[PDB]
């Protein structure tokens, strides 16, 4: 029956998986987006977080870390240049429609990969059982920061497991049963394979991103929004527009052991 | 070149006719199966001893409230041996470590390296850890814990207390991983496809008529990928390259 | 105005970054290396040539190569001995001076804060103009050592700047340093080579005073390998026995989509 | 004004610390055990002395107990299971409904926050008024588990009440819970003891349900041991059979260089 | 001929040991600390009394504080900022200056090679004659911070003596550094006691600083403790209020049998 | 049954444990000496281990560390000190009878305190199915030393642990077969319910101690020397002797839930 592969690839895609990418998202109804340290949904997806608050969706954030690190500054310390981030990003959230934000406070620079962590995002997954999640990408190639590689992961990790009512068994018994999250979307990716158009909100996006001022000096500023513009040109230039955010969703038979993901 | 041919002597045209022992190792209970399952009948066929090593008890594959991790362990343990005999598997070792809380460590290294200092085997298989998106730790880990246990098996120095009591370094002709996506050599597994799948699903915890309804095209669609790649239309794959391109070799992914 | 347009500018005009000689600055740099020797078999030949035009090349080893014997009588203590001499008949044979040990047991190298803190130390220390690494991101590379060794450096170069990390290193006279570049080696993605077919004959010799680990009887399969590796380098710009490094500015290792594209 | 002065004028007038009657006002208690047996054994009595007064008695398991037989043909698996049983028994047979399992495997309890952050969550819900935990402190336990499940609940009582502790339990409607009275179990130093002659053969009984734990050949050496245990603990307060708990002042718990002195 | 007799020529001629007068050589100290405000509460008085001899006293404060409240408001970060600042206006009071924040946070500092790595780097620089820790061996002490401190500290303080622990400090020109003495505040089994009976007034007030800690109505439980423990010690040579030491000899930390005959 | 607890303390005792303390090391073939670092049964032991191959027991060692930090030489590395110590120590345990050493090779005050380490030892019982293991008193007042605590514990834990089939299971599937242990006993203790005449041996003993160099130049030996006599005096009196080494024994059950264990 099957002549070859890619006859039976194609229908185990339509047929078997119901996989789509011209609207992924849309019956989005609450969507909980990742970030390792606050400002990472800004700078990695912000634009298309206001365009799913312009739409009515619930945008809930988890920030892995505090920020603790983020400074050169030889006399402001980490525990309020941390005081100082989680305003700003509840600055940064009320300007993109982002309501909520979930702080696991781990030290930033310091976020464990261990069971411990993704005890409280499944915790957290079972609690706002959402549509989706908006983790980074940590196949990123040359992705220096522990944080962004092990967030990613716990992230897509604590996803699939949080079908699972034998992991972090205490939940099931104190009201939270376990949820199975729609779809997995990567900001952050090398290889994304849907874009969203995001050139007129382009200018709302970096004034999220720029609301983090800690984080950016005007002088840095001088190095980052050159860099921003080439980021998010080269998503647009994918499906021909001037500004894009780039995202990978796969089928989540795909996330393993699966040989021809790179196809997709 | 000069290397490939006549410095290392190394061949992807049959590397398991010399073998008469090797080790399956898998991160639970059913990869050696999905992995590797028509392979695992060939040598059983051929008369090999194909010995399994499970690095976990399953204790998480479930969506069944009602049942607790403990029982599937139980149930599991014994649908592999099910399994194992539906493709001539002689002995079945269990790590136990928890499912989802495959450690990445020497204490781990220091295991595999006495069944290894033991069952002195030729080949080794195992789950290919730069698989590119594999999300599950407990494969990424049993990859890299194979690929380096082997290896460190030789060095007396490691796990130096195996020694004292009597297993000595031994030295594995080859390595091989399943589960990659970078085969360099295939094997027809056309001949054995549907006991394969019965094998398959001697896991019943695992592969419900509506899970196995969804894995049915799955597992079908990938042993054709590599079966493609040489002129069938069912075959299991695998990445050998066993000796000094596990080990700095900026030239390594040309074969 | 396009997506190369503004890539170019980015390089060029934002961030200047050189690539034709990036150690045209440089007067003090560091070579981290896994075991004893990582720098000679990969980075050797380049570590004279820097030695010469006046840099003071300064050494961090990761491990200390207990574990690199066959020879079930060998204590993996005397090996660590062993070694260590060994790796002096080459630092100095290379024109380095100084290697600092952190001592960490070959095979069982920490990935924590706390090597990261060290390094940190080591770097603040000096304040070097640069620091070499093996590519964390070498296909294949089935050693956890190496693989290690990599990350951190990169790690901990860029924590070394911030005040926070390692906040008693502060407090006690060592401040931020704020390192120039960063230099991959043990590559597959080099994109500036060296010339080392003339000093190639040194480096043979340096990758010999460690000969516990290079004997004779093996050398025949290890030899034929060395020089491989140093043609499909070279031979990419010229001369028969290069060596070929991988360097970015210091953003492209966080958050870059199009950061392989050099 | 004297220290010995400055000593009583506190417990009675600035902590109102009673130890006539401790388990008074007491309408929830739970009972934290290292293994199932763990409380039946040190427990057992006490608590059907408030179970059928009113007084809901929960059990948490830290393991799962999977390292208590001698037998090569039963799996630590199956074990797990046959005591999970076992444990269902005999909290029947002592009016016990609820009883979280931590499933952290028998020899293998973390001492971490990990940990804490459990039992910190089951007790802001269960909202008791009373914890029961081992006495750490008891000479010669041997046993990591059993030592660690003191530490761990004394820990997560003093923590419970800690909102920046566990913060995502509030975030998800679980506010804090101060708990009334820590009483520990397996104490050698107690200060309120509770006569339980009647109850014994119910405790035995209620122990003995771990078929896993006492084969009758066991029972010959554990029955003279677990009677020796009850008349130790007794035989202070003029009773024949008794058991011994340990409570302080919440103060006491932390630093204090006289709080042997009760 | 007999024991008693071993004791003492032991103690006296070749450990030249006196419960006499510990402090006469003090030029430079470090008192170290699990929270800030702990160096206070404990060893408050014997500090400021060291000052005035013009003996440089340094703090080490182990955690950041982030734990400490029970208002869903008040946010760790904060608090910990908040607690930061109370210990200066409570440090100047007793003419403390130098203050070393390790920053680990509250009910999380962790028992390792790395916080070894920490305290023995600040010493082998501070090169201090004096060493004070809390009594890690201080009965039902629950806090975790509180116990991992002292032992750290004894740890840390007999292993700045070694080239070989940490070898990056001796490598950047910090060396081995011996320690004159040790003391551990917070300790049941004190042995040489301190005079701060005119102090104890500028004691609540540098304690009174963590106001943060110390509102109004919650200082109505802890004024009758830190009275009391004052007069726990007082009793014990005559003055009317006390801060109690154990000092030992730096042999009787370790396999000593007899540590408690003294 | 009977009626005071004292009496079911002495009936549990005398008859029903059976366990008592005239003579315990009568009936060893063959028993396993745990030290923390090279040199500590001979401190601890000396005597006793000398005597117990003057009678035909077995003794074997095993040293949980290298000693990698025993040196005031700012000149010495730790790596030849571990050369060295190996040395001192098999130069140090042929003058007592001692002819297998375990060396471990956890690196002195780097000794772990987890499963990995029992296992290590659980390998080395279960195989040499000894009938005598020693091992530091982890309970000493005041030890302040981790590798002791730590080598104490990790012992009895280990010791008990060796029976149960389901620790450390791969042992089983290789040959090495579940053991149980006749006696623990625990010296560097202060509670020792037991003493050894060693007043004719503590010659030889001090010269076992010395052998090691390294850690015993003769500006050291000179306040060593009362120190140690001194300790082995302390247990003198007890067995009315000039010279004394201490054990505590006790049986298998008091190691657990004992409230009274004190009392033997
Ligand atoms: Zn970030
Ligand atoms: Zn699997
Ligand atoms: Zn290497
Ligand atoms: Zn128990
Ligand atoms: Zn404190
Ligand atoms: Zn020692």
């Amino acid at each position: 029956n099957v002549s070859t592969f890619e006859e039976a690839f194609n229908k185990l895609l339509k047929e078997v998986l119901e996989f789509n990418l011209e609207n992924p998202f849309e019956d989005a109804k609450k969507v909980i987006c990742i970030e390792p340290h606050p400002d990472d949904c800004a700078i990695g997806m912000g634009g298309t977080i206001k365009k799913l608050s312009d739409e009515g969706v619930e945008v809930i954030y988890i920030c892995m870390t505090d920020g603790y690190m983020g400074t050169t500054d030889e006399k402001l310390s980490g525990h309020e240049l941390a005081l100082i981030r989680r305003r700003e990003e509840e600055e940064s959230a009320k300007l993109l429609g982002v309501r909520k934000i979930y702080w696991l406070n781990y030290r930033d620079t310091e976020l464990p990969y261990s069971r411990e962590v993704r005890k409280d995002l499944v915790k957290i997954i079972r609690k706002e059982k959402p549509d989706g999640v908006f983790a980074p990408d940590p196949w990123l190639p040359y992705e220096s920061h522990p944080d962004h590689r092990r967030t990613g992961f716990l992230a897509i990790e604590s996803v699939a497991f949080s079908q699972l009512p034998n992991f972090s068994n205490i939940d099931i018994d104190i009201g939270l049963k376990p949820h199975s999250v729609s779809f997995i979307a990567l900001y952050y990716t090398h290889k994304p394979n849907y874009i969203v158009d995001i050139t007129d909100l382009m200018e709302l996006k970096l004034k999220a991103i720029r609301a983090h001022r800690s984080q950016f000096t005007d002088d840095i500023w001088e190095t980052w929004e050159p860099f921003l513009r080439t980021v998010t040109m080269f998503y647009g230039e994918k499906i021909g527009v001037r500004y894009g955010e780039g995202f990978r969703v796969m089928p989540g038979l795909f996330y393993h052991i699966t040989p021809f993901a790179d196809l997709i």
